[PDB]
């Protein structure tokens, strides 16, 4: 129900990100005294490319952990505006996150937090099961490693 | 050079992980009274979907992190050998990663890096110039999200 309207609101939320931006588009540009581009082009061809999901995801997390909370404290009156566009961009994230595998890297496999969860319930017994199928571990990366280098 | 007689020599290191796990197999078999299985076959199957990089990947550090480090002191005469076993896991892991993209879940985009360094050398006026170039960044997204929803 967090996707319904979706893909065809994506580009509402593109619209309202850019709409957040632009309350505090002025204050930056111009405190911003330097003419260098930062986010090269390099930075979008790596976001096309097998390695896309893992860069988008990680400049998400830059900007909401290292570039917002200090921007949000270089001026009381633009703090709200900064936390707002870092509120519409946790909610893009989390929207491609879990509708319909748009953010791949971030999601987790549901089996691996079975075996795990049963382990920690066998305690000490988990160790010692843990090891005595550590074959069947073997045959299993076997199986994703035949899966790549034939056929 | 680490990807010298790759990837023929994939077999050979499952080989030498097995004749690895072989040195170890007696006392934990030994050890496990239960009859239950922890890996289930559906560990398998989400490492041959979308997913399956990051299972295996996960599963990899489970083991290296949380079932090795308390199996290696069940007994002073397997503490080598279960360290041992850790140690070509970590090799075929490493080899994996680095060469040919076998485990591109674990890779990182360099072009990330690039930024994030040049962005710490500006400090402050790193700040300012990582918000000002904000619409430089929602294009780059809208790019990765039109790249899925048409064509």
């Amino acid at each position: 129900n967090s996707c319904t309207h979706f893909p065809g609101n994506l580009p509402n939320m593109l619209r309202d990100l850019r709409d957040a931006f632009s309350r505090v588009k002025t204050f930056f540009q111009m405190k911003d005294q330097l003419d260098n581009l930062l986010l090269k082009e390099s930075l979008l061809e790596d976001f096309k490319g097998y390695l896309g999901c893992q860069a988008l995801s990680e400049m998400i997390q830059f900007y909401l952990e290292e570039v917002m909370p200090q921007a949000e404290n270089q001026d009381p009156d633009i703090k709200a505006h900064v936390n707002s566009l870092g509120e519409n961009l946790k909610t893009l994230r989390l929207r491609l996150r879990r509708c319909h595998r748009f953010l791949p890297c971030e999601n987790k496999s549901k089996a691996v937090e079975q075996v795990k969860n049963a382990f920690n319930k066998l305690q000490e017994k988990g160790i010692y099961k843990a090891m005595s199928e550590f074959d069947i571990f073997i045959n299993y990366i076997e199986a994703y490693m035949t899966m790549k280098i034939r056929n």
